[PDB]
C-alpha cells in the first residue's frame, strides 16, 4: 500500500483469531468494522515531518502472522524555504512554562485512547465556508521541515458559529498559548477534532457534545494572522489532513 | 455536587488542620494531592444498586466543620427488563459454599485498605481493542435492579495477552466461580483492578506488578458468554465505572 506524509489510512483486518497488530514494538489500537460482523479496523498515520521510507506492519493471529506494507510518499504540499535558523527567540520564562504546561496538558489527551466510540455517524465540516489555508503548508531550511500547517482554516469573521464536527466528549476548552481559545473534543478510538483561535467557548471540559452542537465562535485568538477558524484532526497518535480523513472516516461509518 | 451512581468522585480537601473526613459514621481515607503539597484527595463512590438520593459529608478541622453535599444521578444506562419465569431456585450446596467463601475473600480484599501508593502515575487500558460491552448495563426484574455489569468487556479472543493496567500487588490469582481465571491488583488507597474470564493467569498472589505487565491471557472462563475480557475496578469500596474512573484517576496522577 502506498500513503502520503500527514494522512490517515483506515486498515481492515480479519476480527477472529486476531491477537494484535503492531509497528515494531508499537502497539496500535483495534475497533469494529460497522458494516461487517467479520472485520476490525485500525488508523495509522504517518507523521507529517520526518516520516519513515517505508513501514512494516505485523498483525499477529493465533495461527498465522501477516504482514502489511506501507510505502510513504511526499504528495503535493506547497512549500517555501527560510533563510535564517538557530537557538533563537524563545519566550520569558513563565511564559515557557505555560508553553510547556499546555503541550505537556495536550500530549497526555492525546495520548489517551477512548476504547468506544463517542461519535454520531459521519463527521460534518465545523461550519460551511470555504478554506483559505490547506493543510500541510510546509516551511523548510536545510532542506528539513522547519514546520508545517497541522490543520486547514476556513474563512470566518469573528463571530461565526462553529459547531461540533462529530459527537464527542470536550477535553479542552480554554485559552493556549499558540492556539488562543481552544476546543479539543474526544470522537473515541484516538481520533480528536480540534477547533482553534475563538473569540468565545460555549462548552466545558468534561462536557458530552452532540455533532451539530455550537461549542463557540470563531476569532482570531492566539497565534494566527487575522480571523479565521483553525480546524484539524489527530488521529494515530498524529496531526493529519483534516478533510482527507473526515472523507476517508465517513467512507466507513456515514449512517 | 452531582454524581452518577456507579461512578467515583474525587474530592479536594485542605490539608492543614484537618482531622477527619465523615459520611455519617464511616471516615472516609484521604491520601496527598500528588502536585498541591497544601490539599488532600479522597475518593468517594456511589453504589450502582440502592444509591441514597443524597449524601452529605462533614470534613472536621480543628477549628470548623465543612459539608459537601453530593447528589446523585441516575445517569444514563443501558437497561433490559428481565422476563421471571421464576426467580426461584438456587445452585448445590458444596457450590454455595464455594460461591459464600469467594465472596468473603474478596470483601475482605477490598475492605483493606492500603495507605500508600503502589501504582506508578496514569492508568493503561489493559489491552488495545475496543468496548463490545458497557459498564452499568442493568437487568431490572420488576422495579428494582436484579443485577448489573459491574465492569467493561473489550473484544479479545481467547490467548490476547493482557497487560497490568497499573503497578501494585496482587491480591487474586485464580480460578473463581463467577469471575472465572481472576487478576486482582491493588493499587493502593483502596483502588483495585480487576482481570476476570482469563485462560492463563501469569501472575502469583502477593506478586509486584508493573504497570504494562504480562498479568496473563484472556478468555472465556467463567460466568461470561464467549471470549472476552472483562476489566473492573473497585474504589472508595464500590465498582465503579472503569473507564470514567481512569480519567478522573489519570487527571490528577498522570507524570
Ligand atoms: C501543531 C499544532 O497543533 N499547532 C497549533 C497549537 C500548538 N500546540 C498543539 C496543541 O497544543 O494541540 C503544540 C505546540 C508545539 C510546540 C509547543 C506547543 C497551532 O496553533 N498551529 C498554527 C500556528 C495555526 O493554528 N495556524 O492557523
Ligand atoms: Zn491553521
Ligand atoms: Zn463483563
Amino acid at each position: 500500500m502506498e500513503l502520503i506524509k500527514g494522512q490517515a489510512l483506515f486498515l481492515e483486518l480479519d476480527k477472529k483469531d486476531f491477537l494484535s497488530l503492531k509497528n515494531n514494538d508499537k502497539n496500535i489500537p483495534t475497533f469494529a468494522h460497522p458494516k461487517n460482523q467479520e472485520k476490525i479496523l485500525a488508523i495509522f498515520s504517518l507523521p507529517y515531518k520526518n516520516p519513515p521510507q517505508n513501514t512494516k506492519l505485523i498483525a499477529f493471529y493465533k495461527d498465522k502472522k501477516e504482514e502489511i506494507f506501507i510505502k510513504t510518499l511526499e504528495g503535493n504540499y506547497k512549500s517555501e524555504k527560510l533563510q535564517v535558523e538557530n537557538k533563537k527567540i524563545f519566550p520569558p520564562k513563565t511564559i515557557q512554562e505555560r508553553i510547556a504546561k499546555e503541550l505537556k496538558e495536550a500530549n497526555a489527551i492525546y495520548s489517551s485512547y477512548t476504547p468506544k466510540a463517542l461519535f454520531n455517524g459521519a463527521f460534518n465540516i465545523p461550519l460551511n465556508s470555504f478554506i483559505t489555508s490547506d493543510f500541510g503548508k510546509a516551511r523548510t531550511f536545510n532542506e528539513k521541515v522547519a514546520s508545517y500547517h497541522s490543520g486547514t482554516d476556513f474563512r470566518a469573521a469573528t463571530g461565526t458559529p462553529i459547531y461540533a464536527a462529530n459527537s464527542g466528549v470536550v477535553k479542552i476548552a480554554k485559552d493556549r498559548y499558540f492556539a488562543g481559545n481552544s476546543v479539543v473534543i474526544d470522537h473515541g478510538f484516538g481520533i480528536y477534532s480540534q477547533y482553534y483561535h475563538l473569540s468565545k467557548i460555549d462548552v466545558k471540559v468534561g462536557q458530552k457534545i452532540k455533532k451539530g452542537e455550537l461549542i463557540g465562535l470563531s476569532g482570531a485568538s492566539g497565534r494566527v494572522s487575522g480571523p479565521a477558524l483553525h480546524f484539524g484532526i489527530l488521529a494515530g497518535g498524529k496531526q493529519v489532513d483534516p478533510l482527507d480523513f473526515v472523507s476517508k472516516f465517513n467512507a466507513i461509518f456515514q449512517l
